[PDB]
This record gives C-alpha cells, sequence and structure tokens, in this order.
C-alpha cells in the first residue's frame, strides 16, 4: 500500500464530472474544479486544467495525471509549511501518508488548524491524538474515511485500508 493507493481509495475516480461531499464540482480522483456553484465555470476550468475543450469528461491517463500533480503539490505544500512540516519530519512512512491525505482533502490550512491534533502526533501521543482528531467537522461529514485515517494514524499500519 502506499500514498497513490490510498487516495485512490478514499476518492474513487469519476471520469466526467460530477459533485463532491460538499456539493462541489470535481474530477477524476478527487480533483476540486471549483467551488462556485456554475457548471460552467467549473468546465472552463477542467479545460484549463487539461489543455483541451473536454467538454466535462476526461479520459483515465488524464485523471491519473491530475492525480499525480495533486500528490506532488500536497507534499511541496506540506513541506513549505511552517506548522506542518515539523510534523511531517517527525512522522513514520505510514503516517506521513496518513498526513498527506487530510492534506490532499483539506488543504494545508485547514490541517494546519488543527493545532492540538498537530501537537499530539509530533509528541506520539497516538490514542490522545485519534480522540483529539475525531471532534471535528471532518469527522462529522466524512467519519468512514476519517476513521480509516485515524486508525493510520493511532497504529501506524495500513490495516483500515487491508
Ligand atoms: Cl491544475
Ligand atoms: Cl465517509
Amino acid at each position: 500500500m502506499n500514498i497513490f493507493e490510498m487516495l485512490r481509495i478514499d476518492e474513487g475516480l469519476r471520469l466526467k464530472i460530477y459533485k463532491d461531499t460538499e456539493g462541489y464540482y470535481t474530477i477524476g480522483i478527487g480533483h476540486l474544479l471549483t467551488k462556485s456553484p456554475s457548471l460552467n465555470a467549473s468546465k472552463s476550468e477542467l479545460d484549463k486544467a487539461i489543455g483541451r475543450n473536454t467538454n466535462g469528461v476526461i479520459t483515465k491517463d488524464e485523471a491519473e495525471k491530475l492525480f499525480n500533480q495533486d500528490v506532488d503539490a500536497a507534499v511541496r505544500g506540506i513541506l513549505r509549511n511552517a506548522k506542518l512540516k515539523p510534523v511531517y519530519d517527525s512522522l513514520d512512512a505510514v503516517r506521513r501518508a496518513a498526513l498527506i491525505n487530510m492534506v490532499f482533502q483539506m488543504g494545508e490550512t485547514g490541517v494546519a488548524g488543527f493545532t492540538n491534533s498537530l501537537r499530539m502526533l509530533q509528541q506520539k501521543r497516538w490514542d490522545e491524538a485519534a480522540v483529539n482528531l475525531a471532534k471535528s467537522r471532518w469527522y462529522n461529514q466524512t467519519p468512514n474515511r476519517a476513521k480509516r485515517v485515524i486508525t493510520t494514524f493511532r497504529t501506524g499500519t495500513w490495516d483500515a485500508y487491508k
């Protein structure tokens, strides 16, 4: 198991524009297009992201290409962020993947705000961090995915994904 496989399970794959859990226009493997309520605006963002007149449909390779860019972006975002970098650096390989998952979902800013949880993780207080992580909108809105990520941090294994 690795970050790509992990996120592919969490986000799924859709080749046609769809609305995510929040009602936002998305495509491929969790690639957010726009938060705007306009389908056309999303089709325009899509064409701009792909480099062609897509007409709201993309191929598998194209979806995969957006995914590679998005994962790379998340990692680089973490490394550039003063609040995240130190945590990331303190973690083992598996938990690093859990941190990347959250950033991919909520954006670096979003995650940077789980101040207390971040400190617990850095301290290696696994059980406490899992408890703190659960008291959040994130957990309440996407409980199954959140549970998978939290188990990952708590155990340091890929058990929730097997
Ligand atoms: Cl893009
Ligand atoms: Cl869920």
